[PDB]
């Protein structure tokens, strides 16, 4: 294996949100073949964000996953050349964001660099305003579209006063290497937490447990 059981994280994001330019970087650990990751991230660039930080954070790796083995590990098997996603965010009031991460690996690290583009937030909605708890647990749904692994995530951000935002991501992955081969259907359940923040969420660290499964328990 080229993945070794604990790897460390190194990321950048460059992006913008309703016009608002920024740049985030991230340092952090991981166990891939367990699921976990944890990372500290630092706004460097265009500080305090004037939204809603975890409209961010699912852009902040499914090698990250525990994969049984009776499911095709894409991801693992992308190494060491590595892999891209692209995905598109559609928030419930007209919000849309596209996303993309190009993965590489030297050594015992993965690097990231990661794009984020956020327009059409309301002024007055739960992002601009800053109105959101977190992202509830969720099931990507991961099959094959015209030759390309694709993951669909039906979720929702917790709000202030019980409500929901809800939002559908479509993510497409690409191995760098040709002939990596596709994996059947199957499902990603993710649980992704912020663990702690300072008064602006300057600096988060964050969480994120995956595992890949059939549907059944």
């Amino acid at each position: 294996s080229a993945i070794k059981p604990d790897m460390k994280i190194k990321l950048r994001m460059e992006g913008n949100v309703n016009g608002h330019h920024f740049v985030i970087d991230g340092d952090g650990t991981g166990k891939p073949f367990e699921g976990k990751q944890s990372m500290d991230l630092e706004v460097k660039e265009g500080g305090p964000l004037p939204f809603a930080f975890d409209i961010l954070t699912t852009a902040f790796n499914r090698v990250f996953a525990k994969y049984p083995d009776n499911i095709q590990d894409y991801f693992k098997q992308s190494f060491p050349k590595g892999y891209s996603w692209e995905r598109s965010l559609t928030f419930e009031d007209g919000g849309i964001c596209n996303a993309r991460n190009d993965i590489t690996m030297e050594g015992d690290t993965f690097y990231n660099k990661v794009r984020f583009y956020g327009t059409n937030f309301p002024a007055n909605g739960p992002v601009m305003q800053k109105k959101t708890l977190k992202w509830e647990p969720s099931t990507e749904k991961m099959y094959v579209r015209d030759g390309v692994l694709t993951g669909d995530v039906e979720t929702a951000l917790l709000l202030e006063g019980n409500a929901h935002y809800r939002c559908d991501f479509r993510t497409t992955y690409k191995a760098k290497e040709k002939g990596v081969k596709l994996p059947g259907a199957h499902f990603v359940d993710h649980c992704i937490e912020i663990l702690s923040h300072d008064k602006d969420y300057n600096k988060v660290k964050l969480y994120e447990h995956a595992v890949a499964h059939s549907g059944l328990p």
